[PDB]
């Protein structure tokens, strides 16, 4: 179960942060980590598509090759704090697994800037039972983590220490994929 209220950056730019472009996770913090592996590869686009808030996902297991896309219609609860109802999509945006009660999950924007940003996410997904979820993402899908965002997981009470990477990972990812699912 997640345990988090994550708090949004101060003066969050939506505008910026939803702009169509792709952030890479270079680095994640899973509070209940035999939930996710050791070894991963996640990408995102986030914008307004036809005046719709949407996001898209991509992950990626380097080891079994286990791959899906999703796409969801954000829902927003105040500044930098959505839901998001996800359906399980192919790279072109077929539906392979319609949206559903159940199936969602929460993302808080606790910092931000035009080149990193550090979120939390909370994952519901049928029974399962998910906890709290926090990435580090860049827009360069090699940069190590700068200053402006391990000082917000400091200030977040975490440390940075104990995020695992994805650098080492080999991710190559199809970033024309999840521009175009914003639309799907
Ligand atoms: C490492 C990592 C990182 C990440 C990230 C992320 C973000 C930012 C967001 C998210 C979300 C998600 N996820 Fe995520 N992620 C991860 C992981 C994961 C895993 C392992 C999975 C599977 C689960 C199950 O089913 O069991 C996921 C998963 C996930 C999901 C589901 C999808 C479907 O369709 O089913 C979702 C929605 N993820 N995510
Ligand atoms: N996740």
């Amino acid at each position: 179960a997640c345990t988090k209220n994550a708090i949004a950056q101060t003066g969050f730019n939506k505008d910026k942060y939803f702009n169509g472009d792709v952030w890479y996770v270079t680095d994640y913090l899973d509070l209940e980590p035999d939930d996710v592996p050791k070894r991963y590869c996640a990408a995102l686009a986030a914008g307004t598509a036809s005046g719709k808030l949407k996001e898209a996902l991509y992950h990626y297991d380097p080891k079994t090759q286990d791959t899906f896309y999703d796409v969801s219609e954000l829902q927003v609860e105040s500044l930098g704090k959505y839901t998001a109802n996800f359906k399980k999509v192919d790279k072109n945006g077929n539906v392979k697994v319609a949206v559903t009660a159940g199936n969602y999950y929460t993302f808080t924007v606790m910092y931000a800037d035009d080149s990193s940003a550090l979120i939390h996410t909370c994952l519901h997904k049928g029974n399962k039972d998910l906890g709290d979820l926090y990435a580090v993402l860049n827009r360069n899908k090699d940069a190590a983590a700068g200053d402006k965002v391990k000082s917000a997981v400091s200030a977040a009470t975490l440390e940075f220490s104990k995020f695992i990477s994805t650098k080492e990972n080999n991710c190559a990812y199809d970033n024309d994929s999840l521009k175009s699912l914003l639309t799907k």
